[PDB]
């Protein structure tokens, strides 16, 4: 039921970093929603790492994640980045985005009960393919910036098809900035540069709470080359700045 | 319980620094490795002002007066007694905010009842709700020491207070005042006014902090006769757990 407006205004931050990308924002819920590009908010891409919110959430609801307790361990072997190779919380484990943790993860909730649970939570093109343990990272799976607008809305209204703990469990992990009245739940993503015109994508997700306010948001962009992965934060900051949520 | 807790003197350090007395609890994993400036004080029960928001939220969702996480308290637009009152606020919010009248209108509709079957329930302080249903905790007879702080954080904690999980996870993420990849501390302060002539007030701050795959409950209180030593009821506890290596 998303009602949304393209504001072109938007491209401005964009442009300034030649950046080819959207920015979806939400007030208060998916019935008042902005965007810089219409086309763009309803193109499906790669989810990456923004996938660790629905794996968290299907691997409680199964009993592979055992409870909000539990430790990661790290079995020694060496790992991709220097920040996973150590033992791991949930929260730690996607607030570092460590995938070897959510690979196992993903093995162990399988094929039938990871697609059973991606046709409830209406997750993108509900695909899966390439392997159980990269299909968000190189496999089929593709899911736009509205539809993790929409998700994310579900989980902060607890009406995803899981328990109400088990949302508030994946949303505490979520948590990246506190104050007194203004809080951020937020993930990014990164699926690697890209061949040219073959660019990887890069999103940060999330919602931001202001006093009575909430604000839902997704970004994503074309990434040909590391050094603009910060861009995913300053864009939608900026925005959302301009837009008096925050700065 | 089950605590076991060692007086460690040298902490004492940063309390003769600030002429304040007073008492830290800092325990690693669980109530079976504490330490403490203070053994005597540790265990001293004091009124638990606005660290009372704790049990009184969740308390309130048990009951059904808060109807979930996103119910929004709104100002009457008479005067509240600070103006960081005078707005309507989230639960979040009202308890970040300290807001009083939120919280007095919370016990009302808990009632006595109620409230004293919950505080049983939770081993809070000295469970006497004497003094009027919506000000025991400010100043009434209610009495909770830094030790029996330190254990309700704990369950609070572990999900294993006589409540809905979901209702304790509500007030845990209302209580996250923290946040980094590694690094989250859930908080609460307290301060109950200065007092009167040989009679202190009391100023708290309670609650852990999770770093890695550790996590720490702590609990301080000090007493105090001027408004001008609060900010000490983090500075001191702060310094405490940066010389163990926890934070900063």
């Amino acid at each position: 039921h998303m009602s949304i407006t393209e504001n072109t205004s938007w491209n401005k931050e964009f442009s300034a970093e030649a950046v080819n990308g959207v920015f979806v924002l939400c007030k208060s819920s998916s019935k008042s929603c902005a965007t810089n590009d219409l086309a763009r908010a309803s193109k499906e891409y790669l989810p990456a790492s923004t996938f660790k919110i629905p794996n968290a959430i299907i691997g409680l609801e199964t009993g592979v994640i055992k409870n909000e307790h539990q430790v990661f361990k790290w079995d020694g072997k060496p790992r991709a980045m220097k920040q996973w190779e150590r033992d791991l919380t949930l929260r730690g484990a996607i607030q570092v985005s460590a995938v070897p943790v959510f690979q196992q993860i993903a093995r162990e909730v399988g094929e039938v009960r990871m697609q059973k649970y991606l046709k409830k939570f209406s997750y993108g093109n509900q695909n899966i393919s390439g392997g159980i343990d990269k299909f968000w990272l190189e496999g089929q799976l593709r899911i736009s910036a509205v539809n993790q607008v929409e998700f994310l809305e579900s989980l902060y209204l607890n009406k995803l098809s899981a328990s109400k703990e088990n949302q508030l469990i994946v949303k505490e992990a979520l948590v990246t900035e506190a104050a007194p009245e203004y809080l951020v739940h937020s993930k990014t993503g990164f699926s690697g540069v890209g061949t040219e015109s073959n660019p990887g994508v890069a999103w940060w997700v999330g919602w931001v709470e202001k006093e009575t306010e909430v604000y839902f948001f997704a970004f994503n962009m074309d990434i040909d080359n590391e050094s603009k992965l910060p861009l995913r934060k300053s864009i939608p900051t900026k925005i959302m700045e301009s837009e008096g949520i925050i700065g």
